[PDB]
């Protein structure tokens, strides 16, 4: 128990995510399905989802930014063509 207040919710057929919709405290709140439903990660990894988004289990990995850069100008025209003024 942390947040997401609503009773165990009801998922339809052809599901792959876990979140729900219900009205608690006069605001639309997200609810929770049976802890660990199948995700888009069912026929590629093991699917265990709950608490608003899609989740994966069995394999985990993380990526970092080893490439990057900065740009001073995004256009070489140095103006806007929407106004069409110089």
């Amino acid at each position: 128990d942390s947040e997401f207040p609503c009773p165990r919710k009801q998922q339809p057929a052809g599901n792959s995510e876990c979140s729900y919709y219900c009205e608690m405290n006069g605001q639309w709140k997200l609810g929770k399905f049976q802890n660990g439903a199948r995700c888009d990660y069912n026929a590629v990894k093991d699917g265990v989802c709950n608490e608003g988004l899609c989740y994966a289990s069995g394999d985990s990995a993380s990526n970092t930014q080893n490439q990057g850069g900065s740009r001073r100008q995004e256009n070489e025209d140095q103006g806007d063509d929407e106004w069409d003024r110089k």
